[PDB]
């Protein structure tokens, strides 16, 4: 009765799951799209044709076709990110957690996973929405979208494989929530989208895309933003990559129509096996199939939209972690190791710089080297490691986000900036990697409230603060509660540029987050690469 | 009798001058060149024609024709550098200080005054050679040379105005000393040339010039070196300025002989009046008529000589002051006179960076600006002033010198490096100016030993240490006396790059003098400008 809901696409039968020492309602694996199989591969999503009967919505769905990481088999630190369900091109489903009893028009939070646009799943243990929905009494949605070539193969001009179809997937899950979340207790006019990494960049792209603005109220961006250097490509580069993929598979390259149907015949993992061979450089923190600046989803360049103010004006709550770069060096760089302190010689440092700014010329790599080398001590293995770490995070995550924060605040109505730098007490990774990319997610989603997972009671409190900041921001557009006595998180302003620390210690206010290095990455280095 | 010496050019008779509580011999205004007057203006010096009689060498000679500083009339801090004798083109004379009774073949130190190649005099109170000669029992010579257009008008190809004739003036005074110092008790085989600023750059140039190498033994360079950006010009740039000097005096410009003929009919002060108008840019720490890279005095470019080791191999002692750039900013950048101290606004800072690096394109100016700005605090008047202060010293003095000390030590037979950072307790300048360009000269020459000049007893001790380091180095090629128990000044080597501090505190040994900023000035910025 509570688990039997009559949507505009059919009836859905949920299930009563346990949370903490209570229960709530879960509606798992509801489809919002026609399965993009067959010659519907690479194509714009089509709305799910409505169904008679009762859709069984009591089990997690499939995960989309993606490259599976086998770097450290059996290791929980890395397997926690892999698909925990079967993979299938039939994967466009969403999950809904409803408090119990079902509320009356309560605040909706829609979660978009990251994973560099090539991986990701809605069904991961650390994206379990029961804790956040129960504690803050919000209705928690998590969607999905096609990743890799299946979601972002771009042959602009063709309508067979136009590009950005994985973003269009996310838009159709937002459109479904707009049309149906009211039947679950959710208020369609108070919906907050939020995601991390490629999901944070996705959030920002819906802020900018005109066809997406009317489908959500406000936005949270965690360690990602639409202007990141790994998040977009030109229609030329995306066409170069798509053609290069057909070459790798012996496809007819005479026309698109011939290329697209050649690729539609291959098995999904046939594409995945050659996915990485299309990248133009040797790189870390670069991914093959990503959104394109097509002129449709994005009417002009991202920067000219941020300049003119051509985007949704609302409130945003965003931030970054302390060591966004570390695990990307673990995986792709010389001298690092999961079971070692990972001191790195000057020769490996200059190699890492090359992998990390793969587009620069020699003048640019010299500039980057100069900015992060302590020439009084240039063979200090620790300083070289920490230095290259900061390079990856600053270039790929922090300084792109900071540039997005400064342009958005000009026209927006409320900006709340955070810096996350608590290292979880139970972390399975070596401590040289500090606060790792993606590792604030377990605090956002309430997992420190489970005694079984062996957090400290101060981490439970930190997790409860974050869940509240997030949910309160989702309801009111402001993460602080009026008339309380907890210290207030200040508005980031164009003039004072304030932000807070998120950790177990009392809240400190700082200003100008990593400004010295982001003037280099956002102002000086682009000028030097454009002039040479 | 002691005072009566028979040289290879004639007899000379000096005077018995008092030094502290004693006396020494002094031979003032001895000529070493035919007066470069009339049609000898701008032309290589000719050896003094030997005279009959007794040359009266008991008074200082004239100072060469030069631009006179009238920025702060009557103010000793600046007037102590101005000519204190009459100005005349008949100025090629040298001074000698000889201990009494006359030593037999003792060590000779030859002083070369600085002044940016446009000013300078051997006769200043601060170059009073009597103290160093008496205290260290050395024969102290100070030469002279033509400055400004009179010494460095370069019309390459012409033999009427070739260029570098002021460096040749210096060479002829060194040749005179090589031929005659033995008659005064000096050992022509133990000659040390030493100079500050343009003198230090001159000293380095004699190390480099094959025609000068056999005229001296070792070398001391103070706050100058030959590769400084203000110390040399191409034959083209030198030609462009020589012509533009004639254009300013409405001279014929159809040929070198008519340009030269025109400029020898103008009175000296005419040329001085127009001298500053031929600089290519608005600038500070740039001078109009400087040595030229001609292929005779310097067979190839300064860098190719250093890379290849084409220079005299011996021992050098060299160093810099803490605040080389301050007085160039006081004199030349407004903003340094809008404040009691000299807190400068951010807009004054960006303008100074333009007047300090007069050859950089806007990309180079952004690079300089970015390197010296604290973007957490960019409106700090003190940080802005101090920042541009270092820019002027690092670019013009410290980092040109460190490039020279590193290239030389690969091939040389011994390098000693110093950092002078004492502020005299009796300085007439404001405190923000620090340790000013040229204010170690008073310690080198023993002035703190005069009670009437009210230095502290700790500074008299510092001046005795300096004179000894200088004189011992002049005698043995090493400033330390071994057998001593006093702290030892270590060699600068290619690997450890050690240097010491000169002040009243006990000796400290550092490494890599200002290496972070000199990597910027000496490798990154030159290649930034090479590219654009
Ligand atoms: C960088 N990623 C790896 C990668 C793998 C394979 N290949 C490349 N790159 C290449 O270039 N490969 C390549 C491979 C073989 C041959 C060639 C080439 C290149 C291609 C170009 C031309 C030359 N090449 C070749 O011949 C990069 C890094 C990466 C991996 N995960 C998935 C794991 N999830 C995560 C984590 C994992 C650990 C810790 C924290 C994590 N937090 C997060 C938060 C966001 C969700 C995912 C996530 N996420 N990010
Ligand atoms: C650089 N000096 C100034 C200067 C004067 C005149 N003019 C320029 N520069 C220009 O650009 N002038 C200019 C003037 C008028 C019109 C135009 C232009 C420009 C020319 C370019 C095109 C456009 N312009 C014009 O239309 C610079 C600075 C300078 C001055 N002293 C002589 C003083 N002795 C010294 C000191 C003095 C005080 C403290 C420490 C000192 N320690 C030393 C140590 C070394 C011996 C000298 C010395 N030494 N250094
Ligand atoms: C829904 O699916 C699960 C397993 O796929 C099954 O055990 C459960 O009984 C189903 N519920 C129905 C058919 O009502
Ligand atoms: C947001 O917009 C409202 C409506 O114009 C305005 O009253 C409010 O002050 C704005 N807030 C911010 C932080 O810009
Ligand atoms: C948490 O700690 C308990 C007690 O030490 C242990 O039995 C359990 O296996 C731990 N859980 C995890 C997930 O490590
Ligand atoms: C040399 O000149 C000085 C200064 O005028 C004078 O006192 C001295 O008598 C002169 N010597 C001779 C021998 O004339
Ligand atoms: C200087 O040269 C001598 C003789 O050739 C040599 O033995 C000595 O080691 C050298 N010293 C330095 C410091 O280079
Ligand atoms: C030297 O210092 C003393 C004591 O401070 C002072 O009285 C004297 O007048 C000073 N001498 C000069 C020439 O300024
Ligand atoms: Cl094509
Ligand atoms: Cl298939
Ligand atoms: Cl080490
Ligand atoms: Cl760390
Ligand atoms: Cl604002
Ligand atoms: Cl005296
Ligand atoms: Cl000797
Ligand atoms: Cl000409
Ligand atoms: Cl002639
Ligand atoms: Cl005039
Ligand atoms: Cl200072
Ligand atoms: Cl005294
Ligand atoms: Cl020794």
């Amino acid at each position: 009765s509570e688990l039997l809901v009559n949507t505009k696409s059919g009836k859905v039968m949920g299930t009563r799951v346990p949370v903490l020492s209570s229960h709530i309602s879960a509606f798992l694996g509801i489809p919002f799209a026609e399965p993009p199989v067959g010659n519907m591969r690479f194509r714009r999503p089509e709305p799910k044709k409505p169904w008679s009967g009762v859709w069984n919505a009591s089990t997690y769905p499939n995960n989309c076709q993606q490259y599976v990481d086998e770097q450290f088999p059996g290791f929980s630190g890395s397997e926690m990110w892999n698909p925990n369900r079967e993979m299938s091109e039939d994967c466009l489903y969403l999950n809904i957690w409803v408090p119990s009893p079902r509320p009356k028009s309560t605040t909706v939070m829609v979660w978009i996973y990251g994973g560099g646009f090539y991986s990701g799943s809605s069904t991961l243990d650390v994206y379990n929405g029961k804790y956040l929905a129960y504690t803050e009494e919000v209705v928690l949605v998590s969607l999905s979208y096609r990743v890799g070539a299946f979601g972002f193969l771009a042959l602009h001009g063709s309508q067979e494989a136009p590009g950005n179809v994985g973003l269009l997937d996310q838009r159709m899950a937002l459109q479904w929530v707009h049309d149906n979340i009211q039947f679950f207790g959710g208020d369609p006019k108070t919906v907050t989208i939020f995601g991390e990494s490629a999901g944070g960049a996705s959030v920002g792209m819906h802020i900018l895309s005109p066809g997406s603005r009317d489908l959500f109220r406000r936005a949270i961006l965690q360690s990602g933003s639409p202007n990141c250097p790994w998040a977009s490509v030109s229609v030329a580069e995306g066409r170069r990559r798509a053609v290069e993929l057909g070459r790798n598979l012996n496809c007819n390259l005479n026309s698109d129509e011939e290329l697209i149907h050649c690729l539609r015949e291959k098995k999904p993992q046939e594409l995945i096996d050659v996915e990485w061979n299309v990248l133009p450089f040797d790189s870390i923190f670069r991914f093959s199939f990503v959104p394109v600046i097509d002129g449709e989803f994005f009417p002009t360049s991202l920067e000219s939209m941020l300049n003119s103010g051509n985007f949704k004006k609302t409130q945003i709550l965003l931030g970054v972690n302390k060591d966004e770069g570390s695990f990307f060096l673990l995986y792709g760089a010389p001298g690092f190791s999961k079971d070692s302190e990972s001191k790195i010689s000057r020769e490996d440092f200059m190699s890492g710089v090359k992998l990390s700014v793969p587009h620069a010329n020699d003048l640019g790599l010299d500039a980057v080297t100069l900015q992060y080398t302590d020439w009084m001590d240039d063979n200090n293995g620790i300083k070289n490691r920490d230095g290259l770490d900061d390079i990856v995070g600053d270039h790929n995550v922090i300084c792109p986000l900071m540039h997005f924060v400064n342009k958005y605040t000009k026209f927006g109505n409320g900006t709340y900036l955070y810096f996350f730098n608590h290292r979880a007490s139970n972390l399975v990774w070596p401590e040289w990697m500090g606060v790792i990319h993606g590792y604030e997610i377990e605090f956002v989603f309430g997992l420190p409230l489970v005694k079984e997972l062996n957090y400290t009671a101060e981490e439970e409190a930190l997790s409860r603060r974050i869940m509240h900041y997030w949910a309160t921001f989702a309801k009111t557009g402001n993460p602080n509660e009026p008339h309380s006595q907890e210290s207030k998180w200040p508005l980031f302003t164009t003039k004072e540029q304030k932000f807070i620390d998120l950790n177990t210690e009392p809240m400190k206010v700082h200003q100008r987050l990593r400004v010295q290095m982001c003037v280099f990455w956002n102002q000086f280095l682009p000028k030097l690469l454009n002039a040479t």
